[PDB]
């Protein structure tokens, strides 16, 4: 197709009224102060969020350029979110602060290249001083404090988060599906959790959130991998006529003969899908029996010789809820029978007693940490589907970032980490000027959250920003209550890892974003 | 597609003009002195309704931000009708009342999140005021006034139900279909009733209720799960020349080799549906047993043997009308044998004598009440075909509301009992000034449903608040008689689950579209 | 015409947008780091200015509600300019401010009146304190430091300012006209004033400054006013010989058959003017002499005989600049002998010295302040035509609020003044709550003019007010100096006069316009 191409100031201007439209529908939402964004599906209601990287991704405009800058920038969230779960609105505002800071310089005459060189350094100095800020959340002991903060001021589903911690661990698999009542339920029951994904993207249910959830779901187990497909078609018509859907956890499989004759079977009424297997050789074997054991089933192998023509589905086993992900597909309660999972529990614990060897050791522990942790289930309450989605979304915020906080520590919230580390680089320089511009952009840039926090409360941004900036430590703006104080004493956290990967994410795609002369699109 | 993207008060007036749009085309069917909707159907002739649901979801807008205002706010009466089955005008009218009077206070600089949270505290509490408020209806006794009232002011309906209520029990099943003749008809007659729902939603007859009608269906009992289709397809034979549509009954069936083969099979002459079956095991072979004796059928089963490819169409059930519905599968009328379920009967009354475990006792009892009480039909008597629409959803709507009040209990009608809740409320407050401002959004929308009601008589809402507000208990205003009273005397009963659901639905979907700042839609 | 009607919030927005128009282009030139304003001229070359009612004037909507509040805003910066001559963007920005907060406070519901009555109620104390916090400038002596503000720090406007002050009186009277050099040039020379106007609005030159202006013109003198017009048309032809512009002194004319049929003569090639003499009886004979001696003219009157038929034009005067406008009618140098010029000095320092009645007395004294002081008149230099303009009008706002300095005493520039009057006024309540959220419009506005000047100067106006708050009596903040101090000894010095006009009158025009409830307009 014919190309429009714009070149310089034009461009950038163009570009920038993208990010503006983009970071302006996603700016609204940041803080507790933020407000709701209704997004417009034409596959029923609307759905309201607070989440940043939500409004990112419904964003798209109509002008060209700016459509080219809001796509740009929205990567800023997409990534964020993919990394840690939260912080997307924070570091939309970060890309945001520093495009315009950067544009501002650029219309200044200066390189820049060595604007994004500065940019980098800046940040980089930041994550380290980031690093040395952080406090670990063991010593705090606040997750139920983050989960609150990340949940939009939420009491009940951070102290919900918190006693899932308790209960199945911190390193434990905390899963959040829609409730029944109207109240938020916490129930820790017996599950599995894999860092494995699908084989296919057209496996994904209706939610875009990119994990298909089964509702009762049938349980496949094989170590090996058949060549035929005839003599899968028993066992693919005892499931049809079954009414569970089947996932396959097999040792991975293709879509060449398998899924793609399926897209053709059935127009989409009950999901199939099937993913691959952690590890490998006698490892992937031993923990396909454990799985075959949780949830009653058996594990075909062929020095067994138990064909899969001869399986019924009562040999086969079951489920009652199955997430599948990219990142991690868990089983949240396969039913088995809870003595024959007490027996194989004690028969890995003497299993543990008898190992010696330093990897068997450690993947023994990993084997009896899943099974006697379980799984913990947050059961989201509310009245309605839109608040549902909403309170859901929120959940699975805290939940991201006590994760983040238990792998990684915290700092202060409200924005006052980045204002801290700011304050910290202000002797940091480049190998020239324009560097060092690019050095105080990104530092100008850092303090963005916080002034966004401050207005969307209608508070004066650079008030608040000048004193908290006057202050040291952990000393802030909470901007619940619109006073000042020790963040991490009223209880306002930030993960580390998502400040950290909100500003790194903000920096790169920013800092490449100043940096364009020419834009090519279509008329 | 490009996104139009709105902020502010603009995007929220807008949203208000889509909400008020939506809650005027359905509050003016509210109370007995509440007119009827014509909504346009392409097939057939158009549907004259009172009922706010229906309304509510013909409602589609020109406007895309007017539209989402729209969708949200009919959230509210799609959640009241599937969770009272009435009540869903008053959710309407209070929703629209709660964002109205929330725009108002965001409008006046209140931060819409706490005014959310106040809106929600005063609404639990009102809820729990509501349930003080409650009385049995088991100690009024006015199952007839309370479908009476919720039949608009119907008696003849009432005291239908009320003596279906009396025959089949107060827990009996009763269903309601289009009659004959030109009045409405009570019969007891045998059948079943089961909370199970259609495994696939593309088995949806023409009509929108959602629930599928079977007229003299042919019944197939099957409890083993079989693996191929081709020694099922003699039987799919059979019945595909027997000339009853066909109704199967078993564990659980998927959709990749049956649903979507049935659906490439015809065009869609006669229906084809297949229902899950409640419990397991024993329990699951005693119910299709139950059936099988109820139609004459009989259950496959691999310890019996009995093939499907030696099964007859005398062999098969049959009965004579079958509601399929998410929530309840009932079956209206089995023929079978008369003397073969008094002898069923016989033998299970013997298994309540035998049996003394807890749990087998109460489900056989559970047996033998579904099997004694039988199903209550109503035959709706209308003259036409759009006249036999509008008071078939009278009588399901008198049916909902008793089933509500038998289940939770009655309060004062005419939206009484809101107002009454209101007034008790008056001294709530939250943790800031948007929280109160909040809570009297709440109490002053939980007038809207009588003021409402008065305005469709053309009296003054604001008079009759006031002259109810000054009284005590239940003193309120008989619309249809306009004049005041005892609410309970002159017979104004409504369930306290409907206006308690209302109230919870309005309030959550209509806290969470004040707290709106941005809106994306197409353009 | 079909009139276009808004109601309510629609038309409030409306008019607050057009208000905003014209105050954004009117604010833009606020402060000693306020820019310029292009205004297009059909009539030549583009004016640049950064007077605030230039650009006030200048400004007129496409859309007619928007007009309506432009129009009535401008309305505004016209009475500013009218009453003190400086201080128009300041009242623009205060009238801005009070109409965004009280529109803020009418869409909160408040009843707009009393909104206006408490406007009104914390503008009369304010200016109560402005008249307290004023300093008289003979105290101070910073007469130079207000011109030099004036002119938007221009330190040789105002020593030119101070000097003319210095040499004809700060009563004296200083007339501000273009130079042919690139340098300002003060030259006091004998001169008169009146206080009298042209009495015919078609009189105005091509200028539109509303003062017209006469290259060497043509004076004549008359006691008495004769009954025909053809009396005189042998003068009239003797005038129309010498191309000098005719300027008539006289009681009183009128135009039904002077300047009707003048026009009708002249095509507007050379203006013949006339002008009104202040003063009745023998207080008009004596002043007529005066210019008459002035100029070297005759007086004609009854008792001398002395007939305008027998006038001839070396009998009348001249003079070589005058300039009429309607508050007062100036000579500035009429061509006559200095040695008759100080005999009619001498002869009436005499007549003081004879006479005794106060009112002669008073009279004399000022008859003979009058001649002695002179007119300074200050050649503006200016390169071109566009710079002369500019640095006119600045000379000209230098030379207003000079004598509103003079006359009513200075304050603490910057909008120091009305940030320290505003926190005085911080306990003043109203009648009712409306009244006191008037009153807090009515001071967060004191804070605009303050705010503007930062903003203007690119840095935050939030902090700066805050600090300014923070800070007692004249302390402020230089904004030519980026940096805060005490306002008198840095020479930021505002007049009295114009800070009380600006608050007056932005008060008054914004006080009613946040009244409105419906705009009629055409279509
Ligand atoms: N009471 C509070 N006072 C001050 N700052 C707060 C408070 N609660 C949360 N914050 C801060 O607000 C930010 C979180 O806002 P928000 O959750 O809306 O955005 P996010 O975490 O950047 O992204 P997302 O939209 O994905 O949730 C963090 O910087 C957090 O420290
Ligand atoms: N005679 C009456 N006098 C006063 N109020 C009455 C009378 N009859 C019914 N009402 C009240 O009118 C309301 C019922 O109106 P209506 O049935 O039209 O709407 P709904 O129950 O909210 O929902 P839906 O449209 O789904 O039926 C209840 O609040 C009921 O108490
Ligand atoms: N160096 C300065 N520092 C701070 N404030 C200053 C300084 N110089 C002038 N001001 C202030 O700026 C204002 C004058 O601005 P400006 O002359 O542009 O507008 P104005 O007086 O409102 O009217 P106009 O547009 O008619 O001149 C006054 O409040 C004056 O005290
Ligand atoms: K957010
Ligand atoms: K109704
Ligand atoms: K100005
Ligand atoms: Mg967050
Ligand atoms: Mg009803
Ligand atoms: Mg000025």
């Amino acid at each position: 197709a014919a190309k429009d191409v714009k070149f310089g100031n034009d461009a950038r201007v163009k570009m920038l009224r993208g990010v503006n439209v983009l970071a302006d529908a996603v700016k609204v939402t940041l803080g507790p102060k933020g407000r709701n964004v209704v997004l417009d599906k034409s596959f029923g209601a609307p759905t309201i969020t607070k989440d940043g990287v939500s409004v990112a991704r419904e964003i798209e405009l109509e002008d060209k350029f700016e459509n080219m800058g809001a796509q740009m920038v929205k990567e800023v969230a997409s990534k964020a979110n993919d990394a840690a779960g939260d912080g997307t609105t924070t570091a939309t505002v970060l890309a945001q602060a520093i495009i315009t800071e950067g544009l501002k310089a650029v219309a200044a005459g200066m390189n820049p290249m060595d604007l994004k060189r500065g940019i980098d350094k800046a940040v980089t100095a930041a994550v380290e001083e980031l690093k040395a800020l952080s406090v670990p959340c063991s010593d705090s002991k606040a997750i139920a404090q983050v989960g609150t903060i990340s949940a939009n001021s939420d009491e009940t589903v951070g102290k919900l988060i918190a006693e899932a911690m308790d209960k199945v661990g911190k390193e434990g698999v905390i899963t959040v599906e829609d409730g029944t009542g109207l109240q938020d339920e916490l129930d820790v029951v017996e599950g599995m959790q894999f860092d494995r994904g699908y084989l296919s993207p057209y496996f994904i249910n209706k939610p875009e959130t990119g994990a298909v959830e089964l509702e009762s779901p049938f349980i496949l187990l094989a170590d090996k991998k058949i060549s035929n497909i005839r003599e899968m078609l028993p066992v693919l018509e005892a499931v049809a006529k079954a009414g569970k859907p089947l996932l396959i956890i097999a040792e991975d499989v293709e879509g060449e003969a398998l899924a793609t004759l399926v897209v053709n079977t059935m127009r989409g009424i009950v999901k199939v899908a099937a993913v691959k297997a952690p590890g490998f050789g006698d490892r992937r074997k031993a923990m396909l029996q454990d799985i075959a054991t949780l949830t009653g089933g058996t594990v075909i192998s062929e020095e067994i010789g138990m064909e899969l023509e001869k399986a019924t589905l009562e040999d086969l086993g079951q489920a009652k809820r199955v997430v599948i992900n990219k990142d991690t597909t868990t089983i949240i309660d396969g039913v088995g029978e809870e003595a024959a999972i007490q027996g194989r529990v004690a028969q890995i614990r003497q299993q543990i007693e008898e190992a010696t060897s330093d990897y068997d050791r450690e993947k023994l522990q990993e084997r009896v940490a899943k099974l006697a942790g379980g799984v913990a289930v947050i059961k989201v309450g509310a009245a309605t589907e839109v608040e549902m989605k909403e309170k859901k979304a929120r959940v699975e915020d805290a939940l991201h970032a006590t994760r983040a906080a238990v792998e990684e520590g915290v700092v202060a919230g409200g924005g006052v980490a980045l204002i801290r580390v700011a304050s910290k680089l202000a002797d940091l320089r480049g190998q020239n000027e324009d560097q060092n511009v690019g050095i105080k952009v990104a530092l100008r840039a850092m303090e963005a959250p916080l002034r966004q926090i401050v207005l969307n409360c209608g508070e004066e941004p650079s008030v608040v920003a000048n004193t908290v900036k006057g202050g040291d430590g952990n000393y802030g703006y909470n901007a619940a209550t619109e006073e000042y104080g020790n963040m991490i004493d009223m209880g306002i956290l930030d993960p580390t890892k998502v400040t950290r990967s909100a500003l790194q994410y903000a920096a790169s795609v920013a800092g490449l974003m100043i940096t364009t002369e020419c834009m090519v699109t279509d008329l």
